[PDB]
């Protein structure tokens, strides 16, 4: 049961799977898998696609023969599997030469060469299909107030993504930009911390047409955020270019805990939302094998994240489509809340003795929410306990 | 020392050092104050002037002729003490009738109210002389994932300020709204509950340019954010119409205690910023006295707030001034931070081997950033202990 | 389906289902509930019994005439109903006399009011029957540091603490008290702010078998804690006196959600750990319906709590009684945990080569835990989607 | 000014200086240092001495003769300085065998093996002359909540340290245990996550006068807990054996900022309490500079650990002295907190009138407080604007 089918477009980063687990404390407990492995064992699991950094494909500094020799083997293996790649990024974090940042370090230099380093990796990225080119600026930001200036710091960010965007028109690519926020982790505070902070800044790029979001379910988590309202409020913009599943125990460092873990209710809320929307885009986990698994443990983590969406999938339909939950969305006055609050125009508002002098706030105020029954409904619909 | 003036534009609401003392668990353990007394009261302290909730200043469902007289005897206060009103707001969130919303209440009739309610109280802010209409949706959100749908929400709060725009634009009135985010409290999760939502929505509504933010210390702090950090983007933005300054302890409910208490260092930097880009509007405090305090503390809170302003405004001023810390900040290449990435554009980058296969990037890598010694600079100008 | 029972032994306080919704920013959305309506609808719904704060139950200030009058209605009830009352508590909290604590206040008269005030309701509490007297400290604490030494309010803590125990002692009572941690709210920081910092101050008192803990779900939540850990904690010590259960959405104000809402895996493994440590006492709801519900939404909240009890009842059950789950502890080792390290003893352990000079480090290191295949057998059973 | 001297006891682990700069997403920024060169340069600053875990200063796995060639050469190190090391710890956590824990790893081999390691090193420790010896389990707790049984795991925990205590006793050192508390990171929940809970399992241990322990400013500000309260809970029950500083920016990944930073007031009352208790231990810090910076940022760092002390040990010492601060003090009845809420026994509070019929509550509840005016005193003797 819980079986994925290619139209559920499930992908993986090869860093998920493939972190070896050195974390904050402790070296790595498993060793490199070769990107080729990944590829087939994530097929066998029945995932659509996989993603990659620059530097997960290709080590960094690879000659220009070792580069074209990594890219055979991995495109050999998309072939023999029928794995796609809709998405790829660059990795602006690791290498010590982002310590202070890619696009927004202070040295000019260095933001000079991460933009070279994201070109180079567009240009592969188009080159195997991708269709969203992400950006995760996990080095954008400052541990003291006084080593960021912020207003400069957006100043360049700015600069870069409209650079980005002229190249990308310049060279005739379908390709679109998705900024990932995240609100700290490995700075002290990340630029562009949340959805909606990444969603101002693109209305002000050049371009802003080419440019989206990709949210993270725990990266919002971090700050205590509702995830699917924040999803709500990138599909409302029309933004939601990509999306990163995984979970998150509330607010602490970024655990990338398999999808469906951490807040199960809101995975819930967002399937709900995903599939109601209709969102067409990839379902991709960015998540972490805990370091204490062996390589059995990495894919049966792995297939829990597409068994968990597709469980969820079905409760969320079985909830939109029970009669009893449509009664109780009526009596909750869901589909008041769709309708105009005045189609009529500002002037019938203004005229209105209804909207005040003979509004009867007291009876309005009497009115319960049934909100509790609803909710009821929709924790049996989860948890298959109707009756 | 520290004494305020006229031109620090020193604000406080009437629901600050009027709070009586009511919270979750606990009654009222101070009588209700005349809004003339707060007003004599803080224009002794040396504070510019106050602002108003609509039932602040007018009890709920007062007559016209009560209407009348409340506000004629306000504005005498006003004219005695020479204290200015720069700023309203609309009170959509005690009354019963909003206990799911005001623009976003499910119930349409609901809806209308709170627009003709918010209506008949801009006129006031003007007929007051007020710059700067606040907006504080603290009741639009939900406990429960299916209580509100969020891009329905969200349509029915743009079709909502943009009747309000539509309002001011058609009376001719030159005030302005200032939409104030809050991550949770008293719903479980709050529509636009960062600086960074707020800015975004604005962008989508018909007239973008009548509309600005209020960020409150505390309230981007309940998500863990950057406060300075925030400001820093909608100062970007050109979005700081107005702000709420008071103090929190982290992520918890909200404290609203006096401004400089809470986080002290994002004070200072706080500080910092809006001096140094000429922030021209009102420093409000939208604080309380703790509920321990009678009177005397009450006064001595609101004194405090405006004192630590103008503390950490010398201090701040003293920072930057010093040639030490600008040799630091030059250090630290905060001057480069503030230079064109690619002034030359775009060919001219790709074409540049100084930005990739002359880029040394081990070299790069190997300079300090120099963040520390900056940041010690900073902490002992704060302080008063440099040397 | 999910029908309560007696020996389930739900109980619920009267300041749950009676709270009429005012919170720091609303007023009241619910008429007052006469405590017999509260006793004869939660036992139509299948409760077992109702907890009271003395002022719950007899008006702050009622003459003896008048508090004689509430209990007999009260126990009128009780006997029509086969309700029980299973612990009671003092209000130390609403009054403001108590705005800087009652056994911790500055002011020492209010420590010796406070100590009376509880003396008089414990007498009232044994004549209910009650077996435990839970003492929540929720004005214990400061918003300020200078406010509180907290030395020695630990100090007044202890010295009433132990004169209450010498109370009951003195009058050969059976009931024992239960201790409520809570982070923080309505105080800045409140004193024994977790499970832990509870647990070791029970330790310092002169007779520390009369006192346990009262954990609840939603407030060792806001410190971000693992509620379930905690209550291990709690087991191990012996002192799992009471507990207050409800839901939680991470670090916020506390919300007193319908149990099972917030963290639901949290509270999933909360039941199974209850039930298999075969704890005895009440299963208490200390949670507020939404002030959106009218009180067919009241009762529907407090139905869904017991409800969502007994389905992760069922569900832990299975999950411990599945064959599979018993090989997936076995093969994670979880028995091993349970047996002694060194029971052969020091000198043995010293002289063990097998433990250190011959100990295979990284055979040891190569073996997986297979936690996640093991968390996603307890995720399928949970979502009753075995297969 | 601000001069360290021997008196003030500072020290430094040798991973604070020495930590390379590797976090979850980037690389080493700096190279390995030589313990003697942490010693000699941390001596210019004016420390008082360094800690160490085990292997900090062996490499793991090292020769007999490897082992007596590092510490020769540490000890030479000490010598030319008079640097000390007053504590030692175990590196438990590094290691992938250690990647489920140490003394409560499901797998019993691993347990004994990590006691091994431990026993070595405390003997070690003892022959350097270290007083206490720390132990913070980080790898002890969970992901997912079947993977630890936590009553089973403190059973573990307690017979561990119970050997430990019997090692020490047998061979009639003076060394004494500090258990450190953290609530998260690396493991998703850890066992013994704050003061409290280490606190209460230290009660529960064969010979708990042996154990203390080592509370870290951020860690318990990694739940959003006081940490001065903590501490002052900590000496109530005369178990502060050693303490870690550092600063944090509240509910994120643990920072390890430099002393001062982060929460800059609560730094401020903490060193208040520590001096006003007469805390003779080490005031240790536990700290990283941050990858950004190069050696010179490293040291620059470190002093300002130190400096950032002095500065608060000043500011606190004056206000205690001022006595304007000793009046606010009596009139917030600070006097009164440390006075005996009922010396004169149970039977006289319950035969007082004026403890309950004569109390007039209303007058009570009347008195003010006077926190605020307490509060900006401590404010401005802070910022050194007194006047
Ligand atoms: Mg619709
Ligand atoms: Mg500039
Ligand atoms: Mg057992
Ligand atoms: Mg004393
Ligand atoms: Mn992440
Ligand atoms: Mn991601
Ligand atoms: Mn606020
Ligand atoms: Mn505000
Ligand atoms: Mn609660
Ligand atoms: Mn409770
Ligand atoms: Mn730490
Ligand atoms: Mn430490
Ligand atoms: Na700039
Ligand atoms: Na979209
Ligand atoms: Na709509
Ligand atoms: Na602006
Ligand atoms: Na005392
Ligand atoms: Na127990
Ligand atoms: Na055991
Ligand atoms: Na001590």
């Amino acid at each position: 049961n819980y079986a994925p089918t290619p139209v559920d477009r499930f992908t993986f980063g090869l860093w998920t799977v493939g972190w070896q687990g050195r974390d904050p404390f402790g070296d790595a407990t498993r060793r490199a898998l070769d990107p080729v492995e990944s590829v087939r064992r994530l097929a066998e699991l029945g995932a659509h696609g996989v993603t990659f950094h620059d530097d997960d494909l290709i080590p960094f500094g690879s000659s220009d023969s070792e580069r074209e020799e990594h890219v055979k083997r991995f495109r050999q293996a998309l072939d023999d599997t029928g794995m796609k790649v809709p998405m790829a990024t660059t990795n602006l974090f690791t290498h010590p030469v982002f310590k202070d940042g890619g696009f927004t370090a202070n040295d000019r230099d260095v933001r000079r060469y991460a933009l070279r380093k994201t070109i180079r990796n567009i240009d592969l990225a188009v080159e195997l299909g991708a269709e969203t080119y992400v950006a995760w600026g996990g080095r954008e930001g400052a541990e003291s107030g006084g080593a960021k200036d912020v207003r400069d710091a957006l100043d360049r960010m700015k600069e870069a993504f409209d650079l980005l965007g002229e190249y990308v028109t310049s060279q005739g690519y379908d390709i679109r930009f998705a900024i990932e926020p995240k609100p700290n982790q490995p700075r002290g505070d990340i630029l562009l911390p949340t959805v909606g902070h990444a969603l101002a800044f693109i209305e002000r790029l050049e371009r802003p047409e080419l440019y989206g979001v990709n949210p993270e379910v725990g990266h919002e988590q971090m700050a205590g955020l509702n995830f699917p309202h924040g999803i709500a409020q990138a599909l409302w913009a029309g933004k939601l270019f990509h999306i990163d599943l995984n979970g998150q125990n509330g607010i602490k460092y970024d655990q990338d805990l398999r999808f469906g873990a951490g807040d199960l209710r809101a995975a819930f809320w967002l399937v709900d939302l995903l599939e109601s929307a209709g969102y067409s885009g990839p379902r991709h986990f960015d998540f972490k094998p805990p370091r204490t698994e062996d390589f059995d443990g990495v894919w049966a983590s792995a297939a829990g994240c597409m068994r968990n969406y597709l469980i969820l999938k079905e409760r969320a339909a079985a909830f939109r489509a029970d009669p009893e939950v449509q009664e109780a969305l009526r009596a909750s006055r869901l589909d008041e809340l769709a309708r105009p609050t005045a189609a009529d125009g500002l002037q019938a508002l203004l005229d209105d003795r209804s909207a005040f002098e003979e509004f009867d706030v007291d009876a309005a105020a009497a009115r319960g929410m049934a909100f509790e029954r609803l909710d009821q409904l929709a924790m049996d619909h989860l948890l298959g306990a109707r009756g």
